[PDB]
């Protein structure tokens, strides 16, 4: 029987009546800090359901959240957005550790950007406990914060052996964490690893789950992980911890997208066939192909040695990186063993088949593995070349033209989930995020709170153009939207900071700066002025920040006066420089190390400086900080190219006595660049093997670069050469 | 004629028609996000006045100032709370800088607890220009972010020699800022502290204004400073810059509070007569009285030599401390010249006359001063010493009995205004602090989200009482009012946090824990774990935290787990640790540490522990720092005695390498601990002649503390003995 219940209490009256068979059904509107304890007992044959009475019109908002407690019930058709979970969990498959929920399904439920406000106060979407439970057509997209989208917990053996079943999900867009800590889906977790979780994983598609390497991170035993489609997903399908899983019948399509991984093979007795791999760029733990070393008798949550690994019938078409014994290093010394390699396919056309060894690798034995001509095989026994030229079948996959060649790779029989046969049909798929001058064109005009009116009424990617003339700013101006200021002609918008800040960037803002021109002579004369900067509140999201063709004089009416300071637990996806001019300011140019408590995060994935001018800046050009030992990230990359700066870092407050100081940053390259008169670039290199080029630059009284490794030698491949000194 | 009005729109049009003589009347209610510009011309027999319908029924909230232009006007009957001003000021004297107020009057207006949301986003409430302005019979009380509460400004020759008066106002409490520019009056700044000001600051009430050293910063010239009131003000009234001063007739009731001055001496030409002086404990810049040395031939905002300074018929009762050429050292290099300080009275029961010397004080030549024989005089000629019985009479100030000693000290036709004969009638005078305990005792059950729930819907000052049991804490603890958590019965009540956070201490939070326990045992796997903390949004106000009788365990199930995390730019009044044990726990203790850009800004003004047990903690015991170079405050204090300390801070992630690091801090005090097999106590001294007493402690396995000096060899007064060291 249907039982329509209006409000949380009509609910309790009703979960109390409800009989196996029956619906609760949620009457459509919008339910606020609606927190749903749906504890009941249904039948095998007579399941107890609650659902919105349209899906799609009944929204869970504010601080709502799920819990199912019990056996036999189904939930669905209900939409969880605009707040976020009081407790740990948004959706938890229990009451709490002594009661939880058996033989129930969640299915066609939409949790949409229900993140907690602050990045690193950390929750999951999804906690599975107990046995026999089902996740399937759900719609999970936008989670910002730390925390795996969606976990199955092991912590009694009432929630081991559970074959759960993981199916048919859709898994939208996850930006970059900028931690540890941004899975999609986690299967156990260290302490439980050991034990057998028997979970299905099938028929999901990740479309660009970006939070870190680790998309799926497997933490158990015997768990099978197969037939889904990772869709230019910057990260990895990983083996963490556990033996005895499957990883079968998946599908990666990188289209050659920055980052995009990857199977990583840790463990033993694990099988990897059937997979077919497309247009991924990643590397070391974040490659195409990874078998990872181990360490000699292990702790539970460190990496166990490869042993009996067996990798067949896979296809790689244009995988960059295929590293075997990757992590190789004093602790990490025990190289694969008892392993196999066997019937696979590898079509590159970039000339090389993209192996590489980093230790022993005769614990794999290689056979009947086919290569394309032109790609220089890496090892000799076990690969043969041929004449391959691959095309795309009608599913979607590509395939040797030679039936003969088939018998290489994958299957041809394989049929790729397809995003629309995933999630629901009345929720849509939709882009994360906004394109700066994707909007309309407003043009703007001097001179008094003109820009702060402009800004207050544009609408998201939207351009201002400002004519000629002076921009006096009384008021901080507060970016919430993706915006674009640009001078109508170059050099010719003169903007007057009159406040402590000139602009700050809160949640859901991006800003790019196009041709302006910013003289901070009237800004307030005290120490510690901040041209531009993020909010000082912990943001819930990440930013985009652009200057081009712009120069910014005189930050020097007292000290510290600084150019851009990023909060705290701040994140950049990028902060990008081009063809710009600096000059006259007491503070740092870009202040990004702000996390010293050395739990792996940081504030910027991408630094780009290029065709720039700096000059008369007692502060850094850039001080950027990931601190400890993570590998689970890959920024920051700091880029460096074409500057010239002169007099910078020297001044008496610049701690750090750098022009430039970059600590546990994994990609740097400064080329091409004139240091005149200025303190010393300086590298702080710690874990993951980071990679810095410094080369082509002018040194002209500064000293040369300063290179602190913190890890000797761990270790890094640092290239600095072809340098003029003096 | 009447033009009363009810909304913004009708006031617009009220103030065009308004003639000489008209009274512009605000009806009763709330005008939310009004900004008023009274700008309009009256004469001198018929004034245009603006005025509340009722005073006490009128209030100006959210984003709402004031901006008198013009001449002649009078604004009364106001009430600005509940919210801030968007421009600099609350209540300007001015339109912008080009067009002023003169011959205008602001009275009977009230702004209560209208702060910035944030501490360090800097405004004033007041600012003065023109001539012949009056401000009188106002109350403005709770301040709490960077600027000055009320400034008479000099910026062109229009706002100089301007003879405004300043009378009848109630200057209520000011909490400590935590920085420079926590003054409550300024007269002038050091650009225009030259030219002459007259202005007249008389009959004013100063209710515990603790913003910072000064309470009234005199920074101009031929002002009248006098008939005025501090009690329990934690500062000091300071000719700051300007010469030809008088300051007189005001009264000092420090009460014996801490910190309480005091009339500080800088500059020329100043006369200090007929003051009393009662009960003062400050030092330094914040004695009782203080004539400091100057800097020869000194920039305009550094400190001028005290030349012809004269002090006479002051009474000085119980001030601990007279100092003469304070601040002396290298760059404060000039003695006092051409000066007089006679028929002074000095009575002291502490043994001594409180005085002494930096300096050659030669510059001052002394005359009949009378000190009570019982107190050891520092300087023979010019003083004598006598007996001396003090009777208080009907004015409130304490006399000589014998006739003839009445030509010491202050005049006894004397009356100090009282706090009830200045402001307003009709808006109270209140304390500014709930009291802990002042509420009512509620009982509390285990355990389910009983205390997220008795915490919701307590009210502020309320005590909880947990029954014995079992505190299950699946949600943060939010505190937003004062709030006291005591367990019925020491030791039964157990409360297991489940989150990163077990409690966050928001703006009006405060907290006392009392018996408590706290086993941290199921708190979330995860590095970083805080178990107290304040709010990471940066704060509007100060905080208190009292922990008694209680015990702290098992922080320990993953690295970096802290109890006590301070967020940037909060300050807590005092955090007390009492009778307490603490054991098991990864991070540091107490982390107030988190002002790096030593802007002199800091986290804590008393940080006491004492007569408690820590065992096995990781990290430093505390971390605290306050740093640069500024000397407008007194804090941090740090005190710890006959406390036990095994196994703290040998963690490798403890960078500091020290149980405790102590950097900036001007008060320490470590007695009678226990420090046994521990990181050493270190020692990091600042500017500001830091006091440091280290004696009777145990170093046993533990390196005897470390001193590094950052200014060798300016001051510093660190006494470091009678320990024993195994
Ligand atoms: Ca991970
Ligand atoms: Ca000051």
């Amino acid at each position: 029987a249907d039982l329509l219940v209006k409000t949380p209490e009509a609910y309790d009256q009703a979960l109390k009546k409800a009989k196996p068979g029956d619906d609760i059904i949620l009457a459509n509107g919008t339910w606020r800090d609606f927190e749903v304890l749906f504890e009941a007992k249904g039948n095998e044959n007579k399941p107890i359901t609650l659902r919105g009475q349209t899906p799609g019109k009944v929204f869970l908002t504010g601080q709502s959240n799920l819990r199912l407690a019990g056996e036999h019930l189904i939930v669905s058709g209900l939409v969880f957005k605009d707040g976020y979970t009081p407790t740990g969990e948004v959706i938890a498959f229990r009451r709490n550790k002594d009661v939880l929920a058996s033989h129930s399904r969640v299915t066609q439920v939409v949790i949409d950007n229900f993140s907690n406000p602050e990045k690193f106060e950390q929750d999951s979407w999804v906690m599975v406990y107990g046995r026999h439970n089902r996740f399937d057509h759900n719609h999970l997209v936008g989670k910002r914060n730390k925390g795996v989208t969606m976990a199955v917990r092991l912590t009694t053996e009432s929630s081991q052996q559970n074959h759960h079943r993981i199916d048919h999900n859709y898994f939208g867009p996850r930006p970059i964490l900028g931690s540890n800590g941004g899975e999609t889906l986690r299967i156990g977790t260290s302490h439980h690893s050991l034990t057998d979780s028997f979970t299905l994983v099938e028929n999901n598609y990740f479309d660009r789950c970006n939070g870190e390497v680790e998309i799926i991170s497997n933490k158990s035993g015997k768990n099978s992980i197969r037939n889904n489609v990772f869709f230019e997903s910057r990260g990895t399908l990983t083996l963490r911890h556990g033996n005895g899983n499957i990883v079968e019948n998946n599908v990666f399509f990188g289209n050659g997208v920055d980052h995009t991984g990857g199977i990583r093979v840790i463990n033993r007795d694990q099988i990897i066939r059937n997979n077919y791999l497309e247009g991924l760029t990643g590397y070391r733990f974040g490659s195409g192909l990874t078998v990872m070393n181990g360490v000699p008798n292990s702790k539970i949550n460190r990496y166990h040695q490869v042993d009996n690994a067996l990798i067949e019938n896979n296809t790689l078409v244009n995988v960059e990186h295929i590293q075997f014994a990757a992590g190789s290093d004093k602790e990490r010394s025990a190289a694969p063993i008892n392993s196999n390699m066997n019937n696979n396919l590898i079509v590159n056309d970039q000339g090389t088949d993209g192996i590489t060894a980093f230790d022993d690798i005769s614990g794999i034995k290689f056979k009947d593995n086919l290569l394309n001509q032109d790609a220089k095989p890496s090892i000799n026994k076990g690969f043969e070349q041929a004449d391959i030229t691959m095309q795309r079948h009608d599913n979607g996959l590509l395939y040797p033209e030679a039936k003969t060649q088939q018998k290489y790779g994958v299957s041809t029989q394989l049929e790729p989930i397809g995003k629309d046969e995933v999630g629901v049909s009345w929720y849509p798929k939709v882009e994360p995020d906004v394109a700066f001058g994707s909007g309309k064109h407003i043009a703007v005009s001097p001179g008094d709170n003109t820009l702060f009116d402009a800004i207050a009424s544009a609408e998201t990617g939207d351009v201002l153009v400002l004519q000629a003339g002076e921009y006096w700013v009384s008021k901080i101006l507060s970016l919430d939207k993706t915006l674009t200021i640009r001078a109508q002609e170059k050099g010719s918008a003169v903007i007057f900071p009159q406040r402590s800040t000139l602009i700050e960037i809160n949640n859901k803002g991006n800003l790019t700066l196009d041709g302006v021109y910013v003289d901070a002579t009237n800004a307030p004369d005290a120490a510690g002025n901040t041209l531009i900067r993020t909010t000082r509140l912990p943001m819930q999201r990440n930013y985009r920040l652009a200057i081009k063709n712009s120069t910014f004089e005189n930050l020097d009416i007292n000290h510290s006066y600084h150019f851009f300071d990023a909060g705290n637990r701040s994140f950049a996806d990028y902060i990008e420089v081009q063809d710009s001019q600096f000059k006259h300011i007491t503070g740092d140019l870009f202040r990004l190390n702000k996390e010293t408590d050395d739990l792996g995060i940081y504030n910027v994935e991408y630094l780009t400086i290029e065709n720039s001018n700096v000059s008369d800046l007692q502060g850094a050009i850039a001080k950027v900080y990931r601190g400890g030992t993570d590998e689970s990230t890959f920024g920051p990359h700091v880029v460096m190219n074409n500057n010239i700066f002169n007099e910078v870092g020297k001044g008496k407050r610049n701690k750090s006595a750098a022009s430039l100081i970059l600590h546990g940053t994994q990609v740097n390259k400064m080329t091409t660049n004139e240091f005149n008169n200025s303190a010393p670039i300086i590298f702080e290199l710690t874990v993951g093997e980071p990679k810095t080029w410094v080369t082509g630059n002018v040194f002209e009284g500064t000293p040369e670069p300063v290179v602190r490794d913190l890890f000797p030698l761990s270790g890094a491949t640092t290239t600095i050469s072809g340098n003029t000194v003096l």
